[PDB]
């Protein structure tokens, strides 16, 4: 049932806003689902799956659309695209606040989604690397750090930025504030002398 | 006890290298340390009491090395400067690297634990933003970004930075090179025009 599936995974997001993932039962998910445990157990085996589907979805979301706009990168100056495609981060991640906050606290207890999420990063990371490799080589960028080492800690940074900022951490960026922030430490390293 | 005290501690950091936290039991840490179960219960109530101040006591030690600092910063320029004091931060939870690992899968589950991280983060921003804001009255930083803002990431890129290279991640800077990447980042977002 794609949509017994879809209606189990839409259940959860919306728990998710309420609660952790410890404090929703498989009960809970199947009730909102219209669909008794053992149904539930015929599409998922446990609700650390759900959780991985969710986030694997959010993750193939951002990653296609960062595939989109490499493709077709806006028509201005190096500042506004690096900050057109930190923005995909900050959109697709922004609008999966939930899914975003359990993914990450799930990363130290299950495997799987602590692979997921490193799948991701290196693929976004050596993306941005060789961006940076192809300013270089340009000349619009010196030759400062290894690429790829300056390339893994701003992704850090936007990760852990991103995430306290949508979580209304405290210590976090506000929100409203984060896109300049980041893209100014962006564009600050990787062009500066 | 202060010996029987720190003998839990001791025990408990030197099991946290090789298991995490849901894998010492409580039994674990009495037999390690020369005591029974209940006197390891009359000095902390659980294996979690235990990491909080395995935690407090890195995050103190770490914060009482920043204070010395700024009281006696190095005649150096600004970028060795900021290395110095990046630096303290890089020994200090490097020298922890068990107790830093699972004080971060714990901010996930404990409330005390993230207090305690909180604080001292909120505290550290605050300094290095008053550093930029003096950088600035000087007119040796030029005024852009919010400096509580900016001051905000940096600290988050580093905490991320940091505990990724400390525990091999993947994706990771290696920790050989971590420090050179954190400050460039910070020296060319705080004076970069
Ligand atoms: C950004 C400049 C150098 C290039 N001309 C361009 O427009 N694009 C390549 C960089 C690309 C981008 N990737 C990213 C991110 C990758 C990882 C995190 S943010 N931010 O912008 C946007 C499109
Ligand atoms: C750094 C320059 C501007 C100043 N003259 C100086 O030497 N000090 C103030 C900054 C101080 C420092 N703090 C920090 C950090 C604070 C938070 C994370 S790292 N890094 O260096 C070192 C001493």
């Amino acid at each position: 049932g794609d949509d017994r599936e879809l209606a189990i995974l839409a259940t959860a997001e919306n728990l998710l806003e309420d609660r952790p993932l410890a404090d929703i039962s498989v009960d809970d998910l199947a009730k909102g689902a219209g669909i008794s445990r053992p149904t539930f157990y015929f599409y998922f085996p446990s609700k650390e799956a759900v959780l991985l589907t969710l986030l694997d979805r959010v993750v193939n979301q951002a990653d296609m659309a960062l595939q989109t706009l490499a493709e077709n990168p806006a028509d201005t100056d190096r500042e506004n695209m690096w900050r057109t495609g930190i923005n995909v981060f900050f959109e697709t991640f922004g609008s999966h606040k939930a899914v975003t906050r359990a993914g990450q606290a799930a990363r130290a207890t299950s495997v799987e989604v602590a692979e997921l999420w490193s799948t991701f990063m290196q693929k976004w990371i050596a993306y941005t690397a060789a961006v940076i490799d192809a300013e270089r080589d340009r000349g619009a960028a010196p030759r400062t750090l290894p690429a790829h080492e300056l390339a893994t800690a701003l992704n850090l940074m936007n990760e852990r930025t991103l995430f306290a900022s949508f979580a209304g951490e405290q210590p976090s960026v506000p929100e409203a504030r984060v896109l300049d922030t980041l893209v100014h430490i962006w564009v600050t390293s990787i062009y500066g002398e």
